[PDB]
């Protein structure tokens, strides 16, 4: 029996784990969290830590343990089974990438059609839009996009984006009240991320539902997507079982069991989402770097500086 620190969503976790029950007889015990926690948790414990596996929701959290030489090397099998161009690859094959969530926009179909959306996310922050396009300043995802846009585009574009969706745009406390927004009609579109839009249709029924999704694609700072990743713990007393725990992830089984219940894109090319998601390689994704903490603090300075917080 093993013992996993989850950064990952609860019922993702959750039924990735019964999963792997059912077919070794292997129980799974729990402890979730947010990744950058449960990161420095294992820091300060070390050599006698409880961890045997950590499954996390970012891939920086697994590149600080990394970095702190604190991660087992994985069989090269099982970092294989989710290789493709654009996916994140780690240098001592001591983690593998699993899944990915993308920034999308989401419309109102009583109103607009595909052919009035931007080419390019940061078309949104002008004239045509005011109060037309909301935003989440407060979100975590948000800055990730901020992020980005300047590894991808420079600082400047960064903060002319910011200040125009200040004076444009309209902000929404988190992505469940922005996404409710767009379908009760108060607000043309939003920018948020896919999972909250499948998820919301799967309840309601799309038949009820009047919004949709937009993906720009062409490995504009828009069409961001980002990953998912597990590793096993130096550390641990387990670590064969801790092994095929993460291969089970990586593999047809786990990512099959993932996608039954998350709406996120699966790496592993052999299987078939339940919801409504091409080829994660059909977003056309741009490729961007993993996020440093100094890259934080800029993205962080440059909300207050285009006072949105």
């Amino acid at each position: 029996d093993i013992t996993v620190y989850n950064g990952q969503h609860k019922e993702a976790a959750q039924a990735v784990a019964d999963a792997f029950t059912r077919a070794t007889g292997i129980k799974v015990k729990l402890n979730s969290a947010k990744g950058d926690q449960l990161a420095g948790q294992i820091k300060e414990e070390g050599s006698r830590s409880p961890a045997d596996v950590f499954y996390s929701e970012q891939i920086p959290a697994l590149a600080t343990l990394s970095a702190a030489n604190l991660l087992e090397p994985l069989p090269a099998s099982t970092i294989n089974e989710t290789r493709g161009k654009g996916v994140p690859v780690a240098a001592k094959k001591d983690w593998v990438a699993l899944s990915g969530r993308s920034r999308v926009v989401v419309y109102d179909t009583r109103k607009l059609s595909e052919k009035d959306l931007e080419k390019s996310v940061l078309n949104y922050a002008t004239p045509k839009w005011k109060n037309r396009i909301g935003y989440v300043p407060t979100s975590g995802a948000f800055l990730e996009q901020i992020v980005a846009i300047v590894k991808l585009k420079g600082e400047a574009a960064a903060l002319k984006w910011l200040k125009g969706l200040k004076e444009y745009g309209k902000p929404y406390a988190k992505n469940s009240v922005a996404l409710q927004a767009v379908e009760n009609g108060e607000v043309d579109a939003a920018l948020i991320n896919n999972y909250y839009w499948h998820a919301f249709a799967r309840e309601k029924g799309v038949q009820n539902v009047h919004t949709r999704l937009n993906f720009v694609r062409h490995r504009d700072p828009g069409a961001l997507v980002t990953y998912s990743g597990a590793a096993v713990l130096k550390s641990s007393q387990n670590k064969d079982e801790a092994k095929k725990f993460v291969a089970f992830l990586a593999g047809k089984e786990g990512q099959r069991a993932l996608t039954a219940v998350r709406a996120e894109y699966p790496l592993n090319p052999h299987v078939v989402s339940t919801f409504n998601l091409e080829p994660i390689a059909k977003l056309e994704a741009p490729q961007v770097s993993a996020t440093t903490v100094s890259e934080k603090e800029h993205a962080t300075r440059l909300l207050e500086q285009a006072g949105m917080k």
